[PDB]
């Protein structure tokens, strides 16, 4: 069974990595690019970008441990632990050459440790729409002059007593529509049909729990990254952020400058958090162009 | 029947104020003291202070509009709108003399505008455990290195789509217990029976909604207070705050210094947000002494 339709010419498959069965969708030929999704979504957020990239690259889009059709991690949900699964998965398909990385939201959290610890394996890097876990996340406001703040969900999802699962179980479709649209500028792209697909996936009990375990490990990830960030990233990097409602704005690039020697950033106007869907044409163009500066098929 | 047991010597009663039927519990003789509860609770959070205060004062403890046994407001939930109801309720019982005011949590939000606009009516003021709505609330963090932050619930409760009511319905007791304990230092005061009583009250559908409409009006209250605060408070004021987990710490007094010319403050070590219950005896003593001197 497939939770989301696989694009023509791609394969849906699984690979055991350190005892954990990871789901991924793969296609194309050439150097490897791995695309890593974020909270509320699965590999499918990349499904419009993947066919274009696959004209030049081998493209792999995994489901994060516990999300989509991937089994939960056996070690833990901190960024350093999850990054091991993703690094090993990529190196199964690119064992002798560096690969490219694109990551969205908690995809960043779950890849930054393996990037900084294996810099020679990463040719080019694209990060969009979330802070790298560090002390900056403690400076975001709980409440703003407009209302809902961007990341009050950090506390909701991290709270003990399984607060978030207990309140959201049975209401997953309602909650995800609210979460997604409240973080969007171009809300109309989230049709009821698309929301149904995403909600069905993360309503699996182990996926609802896995979703929030990433946030329960967020302070551990911060502590990990305080050590790791003593080495700056040396490979070409690009950041993307939305400039509209739900977007990180200038924060994305300004934080990345503390992490990377070679970084260019873009803020996409009229786009919120969900760049692949809200602003597919300019986001796809920026990613394809940036990755095609390196050698490709 | 009554949602909470009434102390001996007090009466549970109702008064119509601007077409809204307000519930309150009243006892004692002497000058009037009005005690105003906050989120998650009702008049009952004052039930231990009320008999002691009633030895020297007439004491009235209303349910906020829409909460406890009080009808929802017919105007709105912003501080300036709600404060009219509470001001007129107090004036029904103390028309010829200024009265004292004690308020906890959103009781502050719901009384500050009538205090600042009717200063001759307010003899002494006690505020505990919540910011007055102003721009300072935009500086509290969404998340901390120890886990969930103190006031991320501001955003949760203010969200549209009836987010909070929809997620909490069917889980009202579970959520309230977590909310109370995550903002407490002393959790053992919250017996099963006490949690049951509070949960049953705010689980009434109009009370669950009313609870969060106070937060959906919070930015409006901030904007209102930006104009009202051009006039400083002149009556004797005391602030109380918990120094333990869930407490506001030094913030309570430091904010009040910007609002009030005559203010004293105390931080209670070992106490969290729910001062009348977590730290009943020292809180009661400090309030009684301040109002009695």
């Amino acid at each position: 069974a497939e939770e989301f339709p696989v694009p023509n010419g791609f394969e849906s498959a699984y690979r055991e990595v350190d005892g954990v069965k990871l789901h991924y969708v793969k296609g194309g030929q050439g150097p490897l690019v791995m695309l890593v999704h974020g909270f509320g979504q699965t590999w499918y957020e990349w499904h419009q970008l993947m066919p274009e990239l696959a004209k030049r690259f081998t493209v792999i889009a995994p489901d994060l441990p516990g999300l989509g059709q991937s089994e939960p991690p056996k070690t833990g949900y901190s960024g350093e632990q999850v990054a091991v699964y993703l690094h090993k998965l990529a190196r199964q398909f690119s064992p002798d050459r560096p690969f490219d990385l694109v990551a969205h939201d908690i995809g960043i959290w779950n890849t930054y440790p393996m990037v900084v610890k294996n810099q020679a394996d990463i040719a080019r890097l694209v990060y969009m729409q979330a802070p790298i876990p560090d002390a900056r996340i403690y400076r975001f406001p709980a409440f703003t002059a407009q209302g809902e703040s961007l990341v009050w969900h950090f506390s909701f999802f991290a709270a003990d007593d399984r607060l978030a699962e207990t309140l959201i179980a049975g209401k997953e479709r309602f909650f995800l529509e609210h979460f997604i649209k409240s973080h969007a500028s171009n809300t109309e792209v989230f049709s009821e049909r698309l929301l149904d697909l995403y909600a069905r996936s993360y309503a699996k009990p182990h996926s609802l729990n896995a979703s929030f375990e990433y946030y329960r490990a967020l302070n551990e990830s911060v502590r990990q990254n305080a050590e790791l960030a003593k080495t700056r990233l040396q490979m070409p990097t690009m950041t993307l952020a939305g400039g509209g409602h739900g977007g990180m704005g200038t924060f994305q690039l300004e934080q990345m400058k503390a992490y990377a020697e070679d970084v260019e950033g873009h803020v996409l106007p009229g786009c919120g958090h969900w760049l692949p869907e809200e602003c597919a044409a300019p986001m796809n163009r920026l990613v394809i162009d940036f990755l095609s500066r390196g050698r490709h098929h």
